[PDB]
């Protein structure tokens, strides 16, 4: 019991779960906008 409450395992789990939820939401939103076109690839290929 002392190790259960000393590490506040339920609270640790809940806090980490919410932190992961927030981080996942933010990263998922950012990633879709991050994508870009590959035209510069063709331009550089033609130049070379």
């Amino acid at each position: 019991n002392g190790e259960i409450q000393a590490l506040e395992l339920p609270q640790k789990a809940e806090a980490l779960k919410l932190f992961l939820e927030e981080t996942k939401a933010t990263v998922a939103v950012y990633l879709e906008s991050l994508q870009d076109t590959k035209i510069t690839l063709i331009i550089n290929w033609l130049q070379e």
